[PDB]
Parts: structure tokens; sequence; C-alpha cells
């Protein structure tokens, strides 16, 4: 086979199999701000941190204090590494020269290499050398040289590439050069961006096709990790207790299974947020640690209208078990929306998550872009066994229970009724229940 | 007295091209990166030598000899033991063009012949006509040699290649090309030009796995259905009963159209419960319940999907359909279907796919899926959360409706092609005996 | 009325109206695998075959021998001709490189007495002028030649990046230009040509879609002329014929039966045939969605035994997929049977299976061409203002229970019952009550 | 002002009010086959044949002998003219020279407009000469120079203009040189072509500035004529009997105003064809001449169909009063159909014509394209005066009258009613009516 060097972002090595190629060139195009300088700053330095790979960073243009502090920010410490000589930093400008010897580059390059013992190796802008090359077919030959050098080092090379005009890189040849070329952009839709990677070409493996959104937060270049993917979910004979004990009820066994996807759907003031409430709340105070997510209402705000049918999120909230999370749908865009959702999921490890409500995304994406994303929370939640509650105003086949709440007027008067339509995998009541909220919560009348 | 035609190896490839490519001719696989020309020149040539014996000679211009062998090492090609066996070459590098070839010919004696990277040197000549008479040069060179020949071209900022003239240049030119559409890559094949004989116009999607390179083979053509008399047992012999005969036609297409909660799972559950019982073997296709869910929830109506699965009758495949294009999940449901060879076959639900493209697209892809099962004699069930009954033998409408406050779960026998049925509507009960139809 | 000299493709000649100018050059334009090589070919042998009219193949880049075995396959079997005389095939080669191309020509035409020539890649010379003015002025040079001896010429254009020709100038130039592209959309592809210029003739100025099978270049030829006549056809329901004055529909109408799933549109269908072919016409029933066995085992079970007529040779069954070729495409398919097997009765089943304007054209087509012939059709749906007669196969929940009705909608020209007929389905077909 | 130098293209010399502007350049931009050459043919052809104005026509490619011949199927005798010394042919090639006295080239054009007299001039393809000129200011200097020259010999010149890749003309100047501009385009819709003509600019004189289709049938170039525009529409105070007495007496007056727009809509098989026949007859018997345009039927066939209600077509079609039109939509392109009918009702003169249906233009065009083109046929009928029957399965808003024909099922059967929805102008009946149809035609029950 090929031999696999990894990066250290984990979902970018994961849909590569293991990285990019060892002793091979690899290409990272994009316009400017995409994230290709980053990407070759985070390689070189996991490289170092995560596998005592030294690493040279060859830069042509920006220079080697703006190289350094522009990752300061990311806690990478590379001025840590470059005085403790398993990074370096090698830096080429040209002036006149760019008219009209690269072999004068190569010596400087081994000898880099050889001061730091470097195995990884950048090359930052190689455009301000070779942008002189007008003909292709010679371009194309000095590409080839510089790559072909790399090859014979054995050197695990990732080489910028400006997108300029073109499709991949402004000359459309390194892209057909390199064994690995990868596409980072930065689109805009409805005034939002969404950064995402693509594999286009990846010589020798297998991989993830498909363009993946990614992250360039605080914490550096950061994937959605395909691990938690879907239809590997973890299936529980245990029920939930709901804190609804009249719910719970009508199904046989005494409640929803554990790791259940149950949609609590209605009209606006149909008790979907109270019977969510009710849910993370039983949760708590049985010892599990919830979630809820809300995208329409503050905390302290949800704390104070449940306080009104009885249920203290509060003492929750304070004990560590509860924790809210507030954000709304044009906030933290939709694959933004995902990973937060996920990430916050990792680190909470809760046992009931809610989110509460799924419809606030219906307006912020195309019907499969929606669809999708509630694909992937749904199948995260199941996978790691928690029972998610999705509150709703095509979705109930994909969830494994499903609540009816209506408030419909009738005689000029509204009443309160909730439907069990779905519960996989148990018998359970078909009749209609009236349901009362009161300070004693939600209750079901005969 | 038709063309001369050498195959491939890759069934689709060689069933849309009746034969495979131009015999002692140079063809041209032109794509962009990363869309797979030269893993089909690759193939072209392995394939020759396995299958037909001709020998190899991959001749690159640009990468080195191991780069190629370790490209293709992770698929099984084994080249590094094809060379030493001396049945296939790889030389890197116009009349001593010419003699570097034949060197490279001789090698193995060579009847295949690849050329990767022929833009080292093409890219030199600026001049239109000197670019497209050394390109012809070439070409016909190739053609007299008696070498049946796969070139690559780059498509760089071209419709099919950087400059523009290797296309009409040549007699076989096939574009490949991975095209994204919701951040999912597909990749299709197009035969754009095939000078002597007829083959395949559309766009055709393919593969490129731990098979290699694939395309779905077109054997499958549509309303080639096998006809059975005999019926096939649902598992619920109420529903059976209710049709003369004892139930559906055997080798039919039969829709499970409900809302949510009315058993349409479950009517797929007793169909493939009751084939592993009579000892067929069945494919449950689940696009929204793991296996392990789907065996759970089904006990509870009193099915051992779980034995049937355990005693390899039963196959459970677990696929979201957004994960993948609609073309690539019907080419990986027919992949699955022929290595098992199943007599029943369930797809739960078809309507999660209705998300993933527009009306033509989604029928399509159900009309190849409906197509095969039948030319297969395989019974097939679809179930539905809209006139798919076009393509649907029989068509069972599952209704949990209220009435009073009470949930009242009734059974519709709509369709059913080619019997008596009964056309009235029986209210059904589901339990620990399965499903049953109330007198 | 300008001179003009037939290609042999009928529907290119009936579109052009006579066929390609007579003594002027034509420019046949196209990307890669169009079809312009195929046409320019076609022009030739159909000349040398229909007319006696002897034909050169002027290549600059792509080998006789290629040119001959590229068209083997279709039959056209140019070697014995180029034996015989009647065509030739003269290979001029350029390599790093004006009169002189005119005398080899000249040369070459007379050999064999062409008064049709093909000049194919003429790009391999083209391509090295790079002035504009210069190009156009030794492109009309050549076209003035052709002009002046009076050859019919087809000259192949690559239209590359451009929209006509790589270079933009020999379509401004040529007096005939068409355009052939093979376009593709939801993966299907279709060939079309069309007529961007055609100086001195009236001509079809639309996108007319081809097909290139292995019979070679192709176009299908429909109007508003339907055959008129009284005469009566039998449904094989006769209660259904009876509810309208006279005993049935006009001979040659056109039918809608339109109703649900189940609601014995394909019975009725069957039933219309099999009452064809039992007294004696030849039926023809094209399906989209059923296999021809399935068809005969299922209406077997209503009574009807389409088998005996299929193997009488009475009953032409075919079934087909619409996701397959494109809606003309098969529109020329079905086309092609009708006119062999010159039916009185023809099925299709579902209609419904076929976006809405192509689909609305390729209806209103079909029901001419069966009008025109003069055939009876029977169009199946799961429209009704353009067929003749329509009938609502009905299948109402009634008390929890599907009670199975009939309505005559529409029958133009004759009085038939308001009323609705409930009919029932049996081992001996479809019967009705009042 | 400005002189305007009529070409004989009727609709086009209205749209710019009186022709092309005398004395002065005007370019007919387009790409091949979108009617320049032509248009300046006309042009030459009718300013002698109609304002005894000599021509002479330049040409750089096509032969002269070409020019007559491509002309000669429309009958426009130019063979005549030539030996008749109105019109000139001048024939200039070129070879070697183009690589490189202009001079020359005034020097000819002058002595053959001498020999002719001439008043107008056409150039045909002058990018023959001018496209030598590679520098842009050398090239428009160069263009000037020509267009000042017939400027000062005030001939009314037509300069052709190939489109290429640019938006009027390849090099994009000639448009910014000329006075006036005009622009032929051949534009395909779902398979089908339509011919539009745009005046892009024309100094000095107001026009229409929308597209216009055109035609280029055996009669040559021709134009939709703007004098049939809305709203103009003739207003008649006497009635029409439709042939249904029964429903000519529900409206005060005895029936619809003459010159009316009447719209029959309803369900098929409820009476619309027959309606429409009968009005058709009922005008043929009392003398007056029909035309019926059948879109889903044939004309023999709808003589049979209404024979069985009892209405003998045929022998108006005999008599020469009733002309019947059969042609579907996809045949006759939309704007093709419009010129069609408002072509053939000019020359059969009818007092009523009827539309049979209206809808097989539904699914032919949007909404807009149909609702406009039947604007353009209804202005067009009223302006004349001519009663307009519609079939249909907002229109009603652009009707004078309504009938509503219903097939309705009522305790298992069919019944078929009436109503007169609209009738602008008068009283009507408010009851439904139920009909019925028989040999004795429609008639209303009590
Ligand atoms: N220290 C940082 N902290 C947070 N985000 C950063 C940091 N550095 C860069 N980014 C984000 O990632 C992007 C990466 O920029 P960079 O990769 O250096 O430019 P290019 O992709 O054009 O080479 C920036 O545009 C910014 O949005
Ligand atoms: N003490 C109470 N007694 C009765 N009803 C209450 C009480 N407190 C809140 N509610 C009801 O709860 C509703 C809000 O429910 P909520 O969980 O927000 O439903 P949704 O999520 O559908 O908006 C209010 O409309 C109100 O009628
Ligand atoms: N061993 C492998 N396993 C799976 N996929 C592979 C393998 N090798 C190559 N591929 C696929 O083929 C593509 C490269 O094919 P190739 O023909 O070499 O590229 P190009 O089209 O640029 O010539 C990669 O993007 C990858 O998806
Ligand atoms: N033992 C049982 N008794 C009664 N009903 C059951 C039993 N087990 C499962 N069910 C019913 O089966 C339903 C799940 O059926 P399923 O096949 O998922 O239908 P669908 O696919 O239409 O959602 C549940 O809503 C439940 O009402
Ligand atoms: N013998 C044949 N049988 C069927 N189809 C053919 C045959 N020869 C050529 N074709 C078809 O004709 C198309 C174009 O042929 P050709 O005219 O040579 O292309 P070009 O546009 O380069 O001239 C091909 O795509 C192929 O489908
Ligand atoms: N022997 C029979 N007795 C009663 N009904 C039958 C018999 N054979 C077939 N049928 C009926 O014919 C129907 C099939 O009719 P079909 O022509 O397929 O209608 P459609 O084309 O509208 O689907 C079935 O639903 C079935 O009820
Ligand atoms: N004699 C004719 N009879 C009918 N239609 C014609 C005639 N001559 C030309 N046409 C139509 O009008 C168009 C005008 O062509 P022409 O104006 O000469 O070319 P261009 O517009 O490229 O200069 C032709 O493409 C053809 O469709
Ligand atoms: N002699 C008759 N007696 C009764 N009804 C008739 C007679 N002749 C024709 N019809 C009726 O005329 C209808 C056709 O009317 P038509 O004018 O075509 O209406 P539409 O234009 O709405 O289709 C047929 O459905 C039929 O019922």
């Amino acid at each position: 086979g090929i031999g696999k060097s990894p990066t250290g972002i984990q979902g970018f090595d994961e849909l590569t199999l293991g990285g990019l190629p060892t002793g091979r060139p690899s290409l990272v195009c994009g316009s400017a701000g995409c994230g290709k300088t980053l990407f070759a700053s985070t390689f070189l330095i996991n490289g170092v941190r995560d596998h005592g790979e030294p690493g040279v960073f060859v830069t042509f243009e920006e220079r080697p204090e703006d190289i350094v502090n522009n990752v300061a920010s990311l806690g990478f410490e590379l001025d840590k590494l470059i005085e403790e000589e398993k990074i370096a930093i090698e830096h080429i400008a040209v002036d006149p020269s760019e008219v009209a010897d690269l072999e004068g580059l190569f010596l400087r390059l081994e000898l880099a290499i050889d001061t730091v013992g470097a195995k990884r190796v950048v090359l930052d802008t190689i455009e301000s050398l070779f942008s002189a090359f007008s003909n292709p077919a010679i371009l194309r030959a000095e590409i080839r040289r510089l790559f072909d050098w790399l090859k014979e080092r054995g050197l695990t090379t990732v080489i910028t590439a400006e997108r300029g005009d073109g499709a991949l890189t402004r000359q459309g040849l390194e892209e057909y050069v390199s064994d690995c070329v990868i596409l980072l952009d930065h689109r805009v839709e409805n005034q939002i961006s969404t950064r995402r990677l693509r594999i286009v070409k990846y010589r020798g493996t297998a991989h993830g096709t498909n363009e993946y959104p990614f992250l360039i937060d605080t914490d550096g270049f950061s994937v959605l990790p395909v691990s938690a993917l879907g239809l590997l979910h973890q299936v529980h004979e245990e029920r939930i207790a709901s804190g609804v004990p009249d719910l719970d009820a009508m199904m046989a066994g005494g409640g929803f299974f554990r790791g259940s996807s149950i949609l609590v759907s209605g009209v606006a003031g149909a008790g979907k947020s109270s019977l969510a409430a009710h849910f993370a709340a039983a949760a708590c105070a049985r010892g599990e640690r919830a979630m809820y997510f809300s995208f329409e209402e503050a905390a302290d705000q949800a704390v104070r209208n449940m306080r009104s049918l009885g249920l203290d999120l509060g003492r929750w909230r304070d004990a560590g078990l509860l924790r809210f999370m507030a954000t709304r749908p044009t906030f933290y865009s939709l694959e933004m929306h995902l990973a937060v959702i996920l990430r916050e999921v990792m680190r909470f490890e809760p046992s009931v998550v809610v989110l509460d409500p799924i419809s606030a995304f219906t307006e912020s994406g195309d019907r499969l872009e929606v669809q999708s994303m509630l694909l992937r929370i749904v199948d995260f939640l199941k996978n790691r066994g928690i029972t998610g509650i999705f509150t709703h105003l095509g979705l109930s086949s994909l969830m494994d229970g499903w609540v009816l709440m209506l408030n419909r007027e009738v005689n000029g008067e509204f009443n309160r009724e909730l439907y069990l339509l779905k519960a996989r995998g148990m018998a359970h009541s078909n009749q209609v229940r009236e349901f009362l909220m009161s300070d004693r919560g939600i209750s079901l009348l005969p």
C-alpha cells in the first residue's frame, strides 16, 4: 500500500483513513482565508508534538515572525518548537531574480531539513518563485523537479496552492502533478459563510469524496468526525422515565426505550417545551446529567416558565446535572450549529438531550440540509445511547417515538389532548388522552 | 464488417461499449484530477493481462513506477508481481519518442499500452496547428503499430482536455467526471465519442471501491421481468387469503403505504421472516433504523429476525440516505442484492430517498430497483410514508386513523394486479402473535 | 427556388425542403461525437446510391481505412464503392507547416467525377492562420473555388470552445449551417440538429432531435390532418359500447381511460385489443410498467387470452421504460413500430408514465400520427380535451367497501348515456348493469 | 428633426415611426441566420420599388449571383432591378491585401453610387476588410472614416454586423459609432426558435424599445404591426345572435354585444365547442363570414361532430363564409401562432372568430407569455369589431362575456348546467339554466 502520515486534524485523518500520503507532496488549494496556511501549520506542529517528526516551514512571502504569531493565539507555542529545534522556518525572498538556479533553493531546503532532522515539510507560496515561469511546459517541468526532489528525499510535504481564478489552482497544473489534492473553500450563502473541505484526489487510498464542513475556531482547524456515523446506534431494552408518569404508563413496559429518539410535536402553547423540560428534570433527579438546547428561549426564561409548572430546573443547573445552551439559528450557522451541538454533548456526557425547537432550523436551509443535519444529530445521540427529545411545530419516520400535543378549540374553549402516535417495539394505548397543565405539572385525565 | 473491440474487464463499461475499447487504436480517457483516468487505464491493462493474457505497458512521462505500483497496490492489482512475471511493464520518459515507446513495448511484448501525462510533452507546443499535427502523428503511429492504447487526458480549464484538440483527434473519447451537488460527490462516466460502433450515450455512474473501477451493468434492463404464477407468503395469512390464489405473485413489487406507526416495517418484517422460515434468503435494507434495533422492535410482534440473521438467511443493511447520492445508493443496493442472491428484498423506507432528489431522479432509481428485482424474480417490498403504484404489482395501505378519540388500525388492499382480491377494508391488530385481521 | 441536393436523410431533407444547397458549401458544426462526420458520409453515400452523384471525401487528418471501417458497421459498404469508383477518399497530411491544395482537390474530383464533396478536418490547415482577416479570406477563397466548380460540398467544423466553430468565421462565410449537439439533461443525452442558417429558402428553424442508430443518421419527420371515419369500434365491453348511440366509439378515435390504481384501465385496454384481434385486426400494446408475459397472465384472470393473439401474430406487445432514451426517442420507436405493423388499434398503458411541455408535445404527436394513419388509440392514465373519448373508472370507498363504477364523460359526435354504470370484474371479464 | 427613410417592413417602420434614419448609417447586428442580410436586401429592394430610391449592395464575401438567387425565392426580381439599373451590386474580395488605401474602396463605392444614382447603400461583411485592423483605436478611426464618408454623401446606409462572441458586434465598436442599431436574434427555448428584433439605439427619434418577434416566411421579413394595439377597441351597441336563442334571451337586449369577447369555459365534454360552432354557424347563416380556429380537432372531424348536433358547418365552408384553421400549439410557435391568427383574419375579414381551445396554449409558455399573446389577439379582434368566442378548460376579467358549462354528477347521473357569469353593459338572468344537447342543438330547460 501507501504510507499515511497523520496530520492531527481528527476528522481529516478519519476521512483520509490515516492522513496525508507519506513521502509524497500534498496540495492544499483555496482562495485567501480558506485555511491552507493554518492547515499546513497544524500539519507540521502536530507532526512534531504527536509523532516526533521534525518539520521545516518554507515561506516565500509571510515573515517567520508573522508565521509564529499568527498561531500563537492557538497556543501552538511554535516559538517554543523553533527554539527546541523540532521545527525550523526558512524564509526565501526575491525581486530581480524573478525575471529569470532552482538548485540553490534545493540546497537551502536540504540544509534546513538536515539541521532540524525534518521528516515533514511545508512549502508556502511556492507561487512567488513559480509565477515567473510563463511557458506551461517549463512551469510543469520545474514543478516536477521540485516534487520529485521531495519524493526522493521521502519528505511528507504539504504544498500551498492559491486558487486564483481557477477551479483549484491559478495555473491548473499542481492539482494534476500532486498525488493528494485537497480544496478548502469559504462559501457564502444568504450572508452566511461555511468552510468546506474536499479530497479532490488521493492516489493509493480510499477516502471521503463528499464536501465536509470544517471549522477554524480558537481551537484551530477542526472537522466533524465521521466516527459518529449513522445507523450504528446503541440498542437498549431498558426504558426511560419521562417525568409524566401518565404518559409513561400508556406504553407497555413503563415508558420509552432508553437512547430512544422521541418527537414532541404540536401547535404553539401546546406543552412541547413543558414535556421536554419534564424529561430533562426527571433525568437530572434520577441523577443523570441532561442538556437542554433552547433555540427560541433564554435559559433563565425557560427556568422561570417551567417554575410555573413546578419544575425546578435551577436546582439541576446548580447541581451541575442540567446544562442549558441557548442559541438562535442565524447565529452559529447550520454546520456551525451541528458542530457546537455535538461538541458540547461530548464534553458534558449527558444522558438526555433536548432540542427545543428543531423547527427553528426549518427556515435556515433547504429540506435536504435541515433533514440531513437532523439525521446527523439523531445518529450521534443514538450511537452514544443518549435519549433525545426533539420538539416541533417526514421526521416522524425518523423518530423512535411520537407524541402529539394539541390545544384545539371546541364549543368556544381550548382543550389539550395528547396522542401517542408512534412507539416502536412496544404495545401502547391507542386512546387519545386529555391532559392538563398546572402547578403539579402535566397530568392526564382518565 | 464492424470494428474490433478489446474488453477492459469493467463489466459495465464493456457492456455499454458493446465489446470494449477499439482494438489497435488509441482512446482518450479525459477527466479532471482524481476522476479516475489513471485508474481506468491501469484496470484496462490489468484486466487485459488477467482475462486475456495481453501484456501491458504503462508509459508515464512524469510519475515514477514505484509510485504507480503503490497507488494500485491497495486495490490488489499485484503490479509488482506482474512486472516480475513480465506481463506488465511500467516505463518512465517525434521519431525518438516512437523509439522509446517501441522499447517500452518490447519489455513485455505489450499488446495494451497506456500513456500517462502525455501533457508533459504536448504542453510545449504553443501553436495550435503544430500541436494538432504532432498529436495526429502520435495517434496514427499508435494506430499502425498494432497496439490498443489508452491515453489519459487532463481536462484542466476545458470541456474535455486542456487544449481542446485530442478529443477531436481521437476516435474513442470517454469523460470521467466527479460532480458535487448538495455536498455529495458522484462519479460519472460518459462516452462522448466512439467512431465505428453504437454505445451508451448517457451518463453512467461508477464507483472506485475495494472492487476497483466498477460500473453498474445495464444488463438489468427494464421490463424484462420474471413472471411467476406461484404466490409468495407474506407471513400474514389473512392478508394472503384476501387475494385469490393465495396472495401476491412471487417476484412482484409490493408497496406498503401508510403513516408513521401504521405497521409498514412490521408487514415487511413478516414477509422476510416467512421467507427465511421457508428457507429462502431475504435482505432487509433499513434506511432509518439499525439492524439490531429492527430485530428488537420486531421481537415485540413475535418475529425472531435475530434467529434468521444468525442462520445466514437474513441480511440486514443499515444505510442513511443522505450519506450517498441516489445513483450511488442504487449501485450499492444492486451490488449487494447480486452478492447475496436473495428471494425477498425489503426497502424500509424508500420514502427516505424522496427528500434527497427531485421526482425524476428518485422515480428513475426506483424504476431500476424494481426492474432489477423483477428480472431476477425477487419479491420486492417497498415501505412508504404518490403515483408509485406505476411500478408496483401490489399495494397495501395501512392506516392508524382516529375515530372518537380512539385509533383504529385498518388495511386496504388497493392493487392486486392479475388476481381477484378483496376490495374490502379489514381492521387489523398487532400483537406478539403478529399482524391479525379481525373477521 | 434554389437548387438542392438531397442528403438521403428523410427527416433532414424534409426539414430543409429538398436538402442541402446545390453547388454551394454547407457547414456541419458540432463538438466531438455529435455526428458531423457521419452526416457527411451519409451525404456522400446516399448521393451516390440514391441519385448517382459520385463523391469524394477529402480528409486532412483521419485515415481513409479508418473512415471506411468507422462506417462498415452501418452496412454502408464504402469499400465496394471505392473499388467501383463511385466514391473516393483522399488523405491530405500536414506537419510543421495554397493553390496546390486546390490542384490536389481538382485531381481527386476528376478521378471519380465527383459532384459531391466532403471536407473533414480542414482545421488541420485553418488552425495556423492567426490573423482573422487572413483566415476568413482563405476560407472565402476555398468556398468560392467550390462554388465555381459547382460541387455540392459538406464541410465539417469543430465547435471546440466556440458556439458554432472554434474560430467563429466559417459560420458567417458559409451559406448553410447545421449545428449538431449532444446535450445531457438528467444523465440522459439527446442529439439535436438545428438549421442555424440556410440562405435562399424557407426551412425548419427549430431544434430537431435525431438518432445515430445502427441504421445511421435518422430524423423523425406530423400535422393536424386527422383521417375521419364514421365506422364504429367494438370495445370488448359491449354494454359500454351500447351506452353510445350507434354502438361504440368512432374508428380512428383517441380514447382516455382514467382512474385510480386497480380501476380497470389496463383491463379495458386489453379488452379493446382482444376484441380487435378476435375480429381479425392487427393490434399493438405499448406498456411502460408491465412485461408482456405479466400482462397476459394478469388478463387471463379476467378471461382475456392475449397469448392467442400474440402467437397468431395479430397482437404485438412492446414493453419499455420511460426514463431511458428521452421522449422524442420514445415517440420515434413507437412510431416506427406502428408504421411497420399497420395496426388498427394501438394502446399506450400508462401515458401517465411519461417535462410538462415535452410530454404534451409528445402526446399531441402520437395522437396526430395515429389519427392520420386512421388508427384508433387507447390511452390509459392514472388531455381530457385533447382526446375524442373519455372513460372514467372509479373504485370508490363506500361503507368500508370499494364499489366499482363507470362514467362515459366524453364521446365527441354522438349521444351517450349521462348515467353512471356500476361494473363488475369477473372471470368472464368486464360487465355492467343499470 | 431627423429624416426617416422607410424600409418596407411595415412593423419595423411603425416601431421606428417611419423607418431608418436618412443620410446616416444603420447597423443590423446578429449571429448567423438571424436576418441581417435579408433585412438589408429588403431595405434596398423596397427603397427602389416603393420610393424610387436606387440602391447599391456592396458585398465582401457573398457572390452577387448568390445574393440575387437567395432572394429570387421571395419574388423580389433582383435580377430584374439590376438589369434595369435601379440596384447595383459591387463585389469586393481580398486576400494578401488584408495583412495591411481604403480610399480605393471609397472610389469604387462612389463610382457604383454614381452609376446607379444610388440614394440607399448596403455594406455586407465590412468585417472582411476591417478584421485586419488589430489596434482598437485604428479600427475605430477607420470605421469612422467610412461612416463619415457615407454621412457626407447623404446615403441611407444599412451596414451588417456579425455578433460573434459579443453582445452586439464582435469588436464592440460599430454599435457605438452607428446612430441606429438593431439586433436580430434567433433564440431557442424548449427546442422552439423565435426570431426577435430590438431597436437598441436610434438617435433623434422615439421608437419601440421592447423586443418584437418577427418572421422570415416565404413573404420575407415581416413584423407584427403594432397598429392593432390594445384598448382602442371598437364599441358597438348592437347585439350578436349566438345560435342558442335561449342563451341569447337571458341577456337584456337579446344577446351579447357585437364585437364582444366571450369566454365559454367548462369541463371536457361540457359543450364549449358546440356553443362556439353554434355562434359561427349563426353568423354564417346571417351572411357574415366566420373563422373557426381549432387547436385540438381537424376541420372535417369538427364538421362531423357538429353534424351530430345539427349544425351543417360544411354548407358554410362550401359557401366560403366559414373558414376552418386547424393547428396544434407546438407547431406554429406561440409568436408564430399569434402571427398566423392575425394574418389569416386580416385576409378573410371575418365577423365572428372562434378560438377552440385557448387552453391549448396553457402549457406552451409561462403565464405572462400566454396571457399577453391572448391580450394581443383579443385587442386585435375588438379593434376590428370582431366577435370573439374563446373556449377554455384571470381570463374572465379580460372577457366581455362569460358562459360556464358544467356536466356535474348528481345521484349517479351527469346533468349539464349553464351559468351566465358575466355580461358587461346589460341586465341578465342570475338563474342557473339546465341545458340539453340533441339533434336540435343546444336547448335550455325552463
Ligand atoms: N489564530 C487564529 N485564531 C482563530 N482563527 C484563525 C487564526 N488564524 C487564522 N484563523 C482563521 O483561519 C483562516 C486561515 O487563514 P490562512 O490559512 O492563514 O490564510 P490562507 O488560507 O489564505 O493561507 C483565517 O482567515 C481566519 O479566519
Ligand atoms: N400553572 C399553569 N397552569 C396551566 N397552564 C400553564 C401553567 N403554566 C404554563 N401553562 C401553559 O403552558 C403553555 C406554554 O407551554 P410550552 O411548554 O411553551 O408549549 P410550546 O413549547 O408548545 O409553546 C402556556 O400557553 C400556558 O397555557
Ligand atoms: N486504492 C484505492 N482505493 C480506493 N480508491 C482509490 C484508490 N486509488 C485511487 N482511488 C480513487 O481514484 C482517484 C484517483 O484516480 P486517478 O485516475 O489516479 O486520478 P486522475 O483521475 O487524476 O488520473 C482518487 O481520488 C481515489 O478516490
Ligand atoms: N406488541 C404490540 N402490540 C400492539 N402494537 C404493537 C406491538 N408492537 C409494536 N406495535 C405497534 O407497531 C408500531 C411500529 O410499527 P412500524 O412497523 O414501525 O410501523 P411504521 O413503519 O409504519 O412506522 C408501534 O407504533 C406500535 O403501535
Ligand atoms: N457504425 C456506427 N454505428 C452506430 N453509431 C455510430 C457508428 N459510427 C459512429 N456512430 C456514432 O456517431 C457519433 C459521432 O460520429 P462522428 O460523426 O465521427 O463524430 P464527429 O462529430 O467527430 O464527426 C458517435 O458518438 C457514435 O455514437
Ligand atoms: N377474476 C377477477 N375478479 C375480480 N376482479 C379481478 C379479477 N382479475 C383481476 N381483477 C381486478 O383487476 C384489477 C387490475 O386492473 P388493472 O387493469 O391493472 O387496472 P389499472 O390498470 O387501473 O391498475 C385488480 O385490482 C383486480 O381487482
Ligand atoms: N428565400 C428565402 N425564403 C425563405 N426564408 C429565407 C429565405 N432566405 C433566407 N431565409 C431565412 O432568413 C434567414 C436570413 O439569412 P441571412 O439574413 O441571409 O443570413 P444572416 O442573417 O446570417 O446574414 C435564413 O437563415 C432563413 O431562415
Ligand atoms: N346528438 C347528441 N345528443 C346529446 N349529446 C350530444 C349529441 N352529440 C354530441 N353530444 C355531446 O357533446 C359532447 C361534446 O361536446 P363538445 O362541444 O366537444 O364540448 P367540449 O368542447 O367541452 O369538449 C359529447 O360529450 C356528447 O355528450
